[PDB]
């Protein structure tokens, strides 16, 4: 219509919080999104929301097609819902359209019937990730091939799925798949599978999933994939494996590309990363950049603390940055999930530094056994002269609420004896941290 | 023998103060008093045989079947601590019914053979005992249990009535209203869960009549009786029939079968020994740790109780009961209600400025994640400090981020701290981040 005072670029978890922040502010705000089935962000509709309700009842081992269908109960509800938090505020107008830069102050909206042209003195960009696609002939033509979002609209369920890529989220395919009842082949091209976590994680995570129907082939660089009878043929040199369906899970990179960034002098990296400073700004004035096109950690509390970082610039109260960020949690969602926080054994043997590593079995948790599930392990990284916890691994049920009591600790400079000394509930899994810190000597 | 200490009764504490006066050097002496007790009550009755049953009634799987799960989980955790108290061969396991006869002896009513232990230090750990009130028919009816017999129930009932609104009550109505029996609760009081918040019980109680509970309040239990096939319970003009009886009558101290007027230690009403904040005994070398004491009957204060006595014997100073703060506690229902501090009334007395933040639980995309948007967070600030003076979480996996909310105000931080706080996602603890951005 005319021009805003608050343009933003994109439906993702900083984009929606900014929005009606300002729009509660008073700000003329204006969001652009380019997919009417996305209004939430990729969290609500792709990434976090459909993946983690199809793990939990794959956990239960559940029917594939009718946990399918209960994912798109809660992604439509949650999707809608989070349309109309921004439609149903008059300072908002949520336009429909693909978003492309002209100036640093007006873009183009692409829409099928017609463009549109929209100002903003402050324009933020936060458009997200996209999928990564190996440079393997065959892919973009084998029908079988599936995306981490494709792969999330199965009819039902195949028998045999193969993994291109060893990375965080596929392992979680993996499991969720097998818990699913079937056969699940992932290929790493790397010698070491889950080469950023300890080795001791990584076998113990290896024996769950191999027990479970998973096998693991690492170092494997396939050449080419087909379709030679109903299945997703993947061919290595002297090895071929067929599979009922494939998916990608190589990787995510932001998604700059169609915005053509490089008209309002944003700069971008190799990978298409819109360059960002420690405040979330780019090269161009008054225009921002939050979320996955930052090329940073892609986590959606990572892309919400970028909001609170932009708000805590426009709405005053001083000015934070990035620079306040230590410690950063997270989880990979298996059965049962890893959860981590700080530094790894081998980035604490190798600094040098007086250490102590504390390890203690699931099996001697009995919450882990009221909960049929005492799989995994627990490792912890103590520093002998400053007492303080440098990291942790925590492999068993639940860890991912576990992981933000040892990550509050952390930050705040207390001792490990503060997790050993604390009265927890019972039963429970925070209480697992009592018998760990206690193996300290 | 001459034992250094002695412990009586294998509870939280003492198992862990036997084991840890074992590791300094001592000749510890556990004294035990049934063969199916090892690892104290929770192990056997308490926390883990009844929240085993809770995880696989939110499953709604058959109920014979839960039992045998647990009967099997009882069986493995019993025999691993029996294992961990032989093997450090300073420890004595002794099984027997101990009594006291003087201040540093103890004689055991056993039957391989009535025995006479004397110890430097004694510390009690006999637990609790759960007590029933002197209803008309309660002494020989068939098809009334306590906590203890219900959770060995051979099939499950058509319908099940509960003597009592309490805790423990509760947690029963949920789980075995799961399981698909009918579930009446029989409360002697005008109130549901009188210690909760006005907006708390209301919630927990449509959800417990939701499932089929009936929550009867000013219940006239005057007699119990049996006929046919079933347990009547005489009431006001009328009785009511259920297939099984539950009694949620809350568990008195066990001090009596150790007639402790021979060591000295002063008991008090209730029959819990009198204790000061070290834990310390009116007998100079006697302590007592667990329920014995009085205090809340929580495995994670026992622990505490443990820690305490340790810090007296072998640590450096000592530490009271004086710096237990924030003593949180969980209903193990579905949801669980979780609670730390004060309540809205508790703080409204107090003559504080408060105010209340509520997140329904359906705006927590994560209770989605897990098909239960039911329940309610809740948590009250004091614009005075900035700080927390209490919070009520009920929903799923509240026994777990209740400890975060704990910490917080343990270490007395700001409410803007869980606010600001980068939480893993999905998760229920990040929720913490919109409960308290409703704070102005
Ligand atoms: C399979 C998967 C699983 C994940 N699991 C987790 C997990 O367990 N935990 C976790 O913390 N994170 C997880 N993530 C990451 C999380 O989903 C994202 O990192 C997070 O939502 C960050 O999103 P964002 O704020 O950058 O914006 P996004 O929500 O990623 O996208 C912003 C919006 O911009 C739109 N857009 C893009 N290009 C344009 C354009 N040119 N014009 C207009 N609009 C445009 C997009 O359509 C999108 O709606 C997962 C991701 C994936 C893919
Ligand atoms: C149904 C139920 C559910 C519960 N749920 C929870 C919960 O969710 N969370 C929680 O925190 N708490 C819960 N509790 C409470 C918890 O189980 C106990 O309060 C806690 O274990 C107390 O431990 P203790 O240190 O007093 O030792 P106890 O475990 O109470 O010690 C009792 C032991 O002493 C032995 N003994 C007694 N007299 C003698 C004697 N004369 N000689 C020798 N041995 C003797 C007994 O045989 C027994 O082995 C629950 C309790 C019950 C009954
Ligand atoms: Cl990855
Ligand atoms: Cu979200
Ligand atoms: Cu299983
Ligand atoms: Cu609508
Ligand atoms: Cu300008
Ligand atoms: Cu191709
Ligand atoms: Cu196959
Ligand atoms: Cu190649
Ligand atoms: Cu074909
Ligand atoms: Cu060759
Ligand atoms: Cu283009
Ligand atoms: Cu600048
Ligand atoms: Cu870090
Ligand atoms: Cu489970
Ligand atoms: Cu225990
Ligand atoms: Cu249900
Ligand atoms: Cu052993
Ligand atoms: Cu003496
Ligand atoms: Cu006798
Ligand atoms: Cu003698
Ligand atoms: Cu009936
Ligand atoms: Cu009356
Ligand atoms: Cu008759
Ligand atoms: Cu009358
Ligand atoms: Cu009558
Ligand atoms: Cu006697
Ligand atoms: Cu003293
Ligand atoms: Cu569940």
């Amino acid at each position: 219509m005319n021009k805003y005072q608050a343009v933003i670029i994109g439906f993702g978890k900083a984009g929606k919080t900014l929005a009606v922040t300002l729009a509660k502010a008073g700000w003329r705000v204006a969001l652009i999104e380019q997919s009417n089935a996305m209004y939430g962000g990729t969290s609500i509709n792709i990434g976090c929301i459909p993946t983690k309700t199809l793990v939990h009842d794959a956990q239960q081992h559940t029917d594939f097609v009718r946990a399918i269908q209960r994912k798109n109960e809660v992604v439509n509800f949650l999707r809608n819902k989070n349309f109309h938090n921004l439609a149903d505020m008059p300072n908002i107008d949520v336009i429909d359209g693909q978003a492309e830069f002209i100036n640093n102050h007006s873009l183009r909206v692409h829409r099928p019937e017609g463009n549109l042209e929209i100002h903003g003195e402050k324009i933020f960009i936060n458009t997200g990730a996209q999928t990564v696609v190996p440079p393997i002939p065959g892919i973009t033509t084998t029908p079988g091939v599936y995306d981490s979002t494709g792969l999330l609209n199965l009819k039902e369920l195949p028998g045999h799925l193969g993994i291109l890529g060893g990375g965080y989220i596929g392992v979680e395919f993996a499991s969720m798949f097998a818990n699913f009842g079937s056969k699940v082949t992932i290929l790493e091209a790397a010698s070491l599978f889950l080469p950023r976590e300890d080795r001791d994680i990584a076998d113990n995570i290896a024996t769950i999933l191999r027990d479970q129907g998973v096998d693991i082939i690492l170092n494997a660089h396939v050449e080419r994939i087909s379709h030679h009878e109903n299945q997703v043929q993947v061919h290595s040199e002297h090895a071929q494996l067929a599979v009922d369906a494939l998916l990608i899970a190589s990787g995510r990179q932001p998604a700059t590309a169609s915005l053509h960034p490089e008209n309002a002098g944003i700069a971008v990296n190799e990978r298409g990363a819109t360059v960002v400073d420690k405040r979330l700004h780019t090269t161009a004035d008054n225009i921002w950049a939050m979320g996955d096109v930052t090329g940073g950690l892609q986590f959606t509390y990572i892309s919400l603390d970028d909001y609170r970082i932009v708000r805590d610039e426009l709405l005053g109260e001083g000015k934070r940055s990035t620079d306040d960020r230590k410690n950063v949690p997270y989880s990979v969602f298996m059965t049962p999930p890893l959860s981590r926080v700080g530094m790894t054994e081998e980035q604490a043997r190798e600094s040098g530094a007086d250490i102590q590593v504390v390890t203690l079995p699931v099996a001697a948790i009995p919450r882990a056994r009221v909960m049929n599930d005492t799989r995994g392990v627990l490792k912890a990284i103590v520093d002998n002269k400053t007492q303080r916890m440098l990291g942790a691994s925590l492999l068993c049920v639940d860890s991912h609420e576990m992981i933000n009591i040892v990550k509050m600790v952390m930050d705040a400079g207390l001792p490990y004896s503060i997790l050993r000394d604390q009265i927890f509930t019972h039963p429970s899994m925070s209480e697992s941290l009592n018998d760990l810190f206690s193996l300290v000597k």
